């Protein structure tokens, strides 16, 4: 019977190559976006192409604000998210909290939308992402609970060394470090593992030259193959980790 | 002459025993309370009697949502304000000590309650905090070079053992994580104004069981086992220090179940 | 042709493991052992039986000492271990630090003990793997370019549980923190090499029952996914995973393999 | 009736700072030393000047080798070292293990190597265990009625070895393994109220053995004050750490490195 994969930001980049890979391993795959709607259809229908019935799209800004229609909640937004799951089959089995915003928020010469958005993204929706996730989990009866369940979080190798001028961001990666910690903890008598993946220089768009490991940026595989391992069930007693993926860039100093 | 602390939830606790510590040091303090305003008021009266001129009260609700007053009033201005209020009584802020902190539990596993919690915890411990230091550096920055203290010093209390998090308090445990990437990156910005930013994370401090589990004494810290060592980082002693958190546990992160 | 493995205590428990997860992706394995020389033999039939001249056994102490011959020293007994696989199958691509002593040694109430202990802890968890780290890269450094294999990878065994110490074995714990900073130095300085240094740390793993039940219970108990100590398996296909291409951007890393232990406060 | 402190490798640089201020403080100061006997003495002589008896200098090679009788071992040279203290003034309570080798051992390239191992292992990493050993020790055998009321042990420990520098690998190693030792002493040795903690410099004092353009270049990488430290920079940390105020802190690392660390290539 066949898992389902739920990725935050899959239309393009590293969140696609996650969901590609995922779909490589026999997984159904639910395709979360935000404003790119034609890639993550593409996607899609690649996919689809591949194996009937096994990828869907999903749109949510994971920004923590109401959006239209009662204003709708970001936590409405994300249980919703799940929920498309289990509607088109009736699981949840992975999770990759992958979307993320990332631009300059300078403590030196509005704010409240650099607040809410990297917050969002980055922080708050995957918690209520990995709470949704969890109660859905709760709410099957054991018997009927799939045997391999696990969450990554994108998180970032060199917030320990901060980009300077992207503090909301670096504050943000670090909340969603002790959202892996205290879920892990929290999760794992439902059997839900629970860890981060960092990657350093990613799919760059001239830092790349300092990466001691072969003096570039990774690939989107080079990343995603990580996250996919610790899916697995050869990663099943590995839970509250982080992977660094960067080259040994995090080794280096000025 | 006389250099300027504004200290978050001063009213009591380690708040009032950082105040007091400052205080003992020859800082004028700004005590920032919620709605401690009776113990706030009663420990500037001390410090007051003390030293005429050397304490001040404001209220604010770190909670990253918008109160009451044109416009309602957003966590951002409430945070410039506190800064502010050190400005227009004394004409500086030397030193922050961003100690607000809401704690309690947000459990995974089983809303007006959630929205309340997030806003809540994500903001006394990390939003406000940000806001703060924000708000901290664009007064420093804005001061001629020639007229600016010698000692810019912020402090952020985090906690000695979110690494091993308490179980059901996720939303408190991310906003300590986010406070010390804070830390980090304002260190590492702040640094060509000479603001040094640091961390000081209690374990277990002033109980109101688990006691018994801290290696050294078993038992947790008194207040001034704690603000001893904001006072020691903030004095020209540590000028040197910046970018780094500091433990006061009694070795309680390094036990295992 | 046929890549090169050499695992350090490879006879029993995770080394063993180990072996067999990099046999069973087609490997050549050097297994190392010390004493357990009967168990190396057997494992070595065995992958010899799947697939014919696939494993060699090779016998060091990897205490920091000099042993019987003019005197042989440390540095010497890791050189020759990587040099059996040269010699071998004309190559070592993945190079796995696992053998490793552990035993108490109490701060607190013969100094033969005491030296020895030093020597034996430290040895075989940080000094030998450094020295077998440096003959591993003088080899590859020797290597003409056009001859070098596609992906080598050093994976040192840590421990995901040394920052909260095991109390009374303050220089295993010490050794342990070496071979970290080992894997992060080694990383560095082997990447012009396209060598990855990496660590995978078991927490609680294979726990051998030989005190009262209650107590070998209580320590599983204690680990929040499962309550149970780890199989061998559960991390050795860590360690495989780390050696294979998908692994190729990953170094200077370390992989907790414990089931959230050092998640744990007393 | 005055508390005495143990300094490893006092003679200059940080060690001496550290030995000043601990004198600074009322400490006795047992100085040690390997090759800078000159310095150590003139450091004493300044000390004894002060305040009459409140310094005194012992001599002892740290690496990991025995030397010259039956050979004495690197454990009983560290004994006696502890010794020396309860000998001369009956007590100690402060122990800074400061004494340090720093010199590459890169991994691409005879007793020039096992030398580096020692030397690199012992001043670093064995002779501390050992020394906190032998600390604990006399401690444990003092009664409870005479023991000391504020007993720390300091390591210094390097801010940057997380970032490795290129080509120091046992260096390194070796300062990875004091951090061990500084969270494990701690733990056992917590019932004793002994506190052990950790002090890492990023860049302090940096030698000028190099054109003024490299010395600038190495300084201008520190983000606070583009600057490496002055030795009190440092060593009012580790005299912070020993005091009082300070009684509810053990096991931890404090960095005291300008923002170093928070640097990336
Ligand atoms: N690539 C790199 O070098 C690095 C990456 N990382 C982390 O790895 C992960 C993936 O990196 P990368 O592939 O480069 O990611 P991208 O920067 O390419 O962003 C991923 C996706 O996040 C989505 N997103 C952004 N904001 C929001 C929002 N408010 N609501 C919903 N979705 C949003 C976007 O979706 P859409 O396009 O549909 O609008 C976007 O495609 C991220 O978590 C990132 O932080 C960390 C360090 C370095
Ligand atoms: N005590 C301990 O063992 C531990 C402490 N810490 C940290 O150390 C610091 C001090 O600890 P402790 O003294 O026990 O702190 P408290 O738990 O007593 O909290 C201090 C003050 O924070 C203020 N506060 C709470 N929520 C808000 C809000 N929304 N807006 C404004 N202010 C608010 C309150 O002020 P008012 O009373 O005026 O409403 C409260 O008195 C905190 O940052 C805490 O997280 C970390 C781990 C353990
Ligand atoms: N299992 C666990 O719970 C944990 C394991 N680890 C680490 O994982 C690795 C594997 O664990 P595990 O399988 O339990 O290891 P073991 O304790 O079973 O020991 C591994 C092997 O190391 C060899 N060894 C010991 N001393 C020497 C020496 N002086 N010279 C040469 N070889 C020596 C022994 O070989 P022989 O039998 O041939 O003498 C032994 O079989 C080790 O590095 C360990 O420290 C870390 C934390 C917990
Ligand atoms: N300065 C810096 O920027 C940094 C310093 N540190 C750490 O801080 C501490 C103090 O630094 P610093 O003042 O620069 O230290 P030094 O490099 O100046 O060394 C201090 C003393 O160590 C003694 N020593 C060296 N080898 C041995 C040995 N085998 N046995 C006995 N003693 C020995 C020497 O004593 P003698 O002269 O009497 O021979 C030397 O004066 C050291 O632990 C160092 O590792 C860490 C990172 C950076
Ligand atoms: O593509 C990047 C590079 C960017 C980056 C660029 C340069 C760096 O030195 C560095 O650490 C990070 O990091 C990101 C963080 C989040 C994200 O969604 C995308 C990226
Ligand atoms: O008083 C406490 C104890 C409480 C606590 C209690 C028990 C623990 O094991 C532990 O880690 C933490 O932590 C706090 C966190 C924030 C705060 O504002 C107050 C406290
Ligand atoms: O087999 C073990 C378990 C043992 C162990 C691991 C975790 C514990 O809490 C504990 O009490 C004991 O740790 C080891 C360390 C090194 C080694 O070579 C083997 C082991
Ligand atoms: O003097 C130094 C500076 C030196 C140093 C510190 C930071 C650097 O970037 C660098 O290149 C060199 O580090 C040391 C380590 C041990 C020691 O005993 C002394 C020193």
């Amino acid at each position: 019977t066949v898992p389902v994969a739920l990725v935050t930001g899959a239309a393009k980049r590293l969140g696609r190559s996650i969901a590609e890979g995922l779909h490589a391993e026999g997984y159904a795959v639910c395709l979360h976006y935000h404003r790119s709607a034609a890639e993550a259809n593409a996607l899609s229908a690649t996919l689809n192409a591949r194996r009937p019935n096994s990828a869907i799209t999903v749109q949510a800004d994971l920004s923590n604000v109401a959006t239209a229609p009662a204003p709708v909640t970001l936590f409405t937004r994300c249980a919703e998210l799940v929920a498309a799951c289990y509607t088109h089959w009736g699981r949840c089995d992975v999770l990759v909290n992958n979307a993320s915003s990332f631009y300059p928020t300078p403590l030196l010469r509005a704010m409240e939308t650099a607040t809410a958005d990297l917050f969002g993204s980055n922080a708050i929706a995957p918690y209520f992402l990995i709470k949704a996730f969890a109660h859905r989990v709760a709410g099957t009866p054991a018997k009927h609970r799939g045997t391999n369940y696990s969450i990554i979080n994108m998180v970032d190798a060199m917030t320990n060394q901060p980009l300077l001028g992207y503090t909301i961001y670096t504050m943000a990666k670090g909340a969603l470090e002790g959202l892996t910690r205290s879920a892990a903890l929290e999760l794992a008598p439902l059997q839900i593992r629970v860890n981060g993946v960092g990657p350093g220089l990613s799919v760059l768009v001239g830092h790349r030259s300092k990466v001691p490991l072969y003096q570039r940026d990774s690939s989107a595989a080079e990343v995603s193959d990580v996250v996919i391992f610790l899916c697995s069930s050869k990663a099943k007693y590995i839970t509250g980790t982080c992977v660094k993926v960067d080259g040994g860039y995090s080794l280096t100093r000025a």
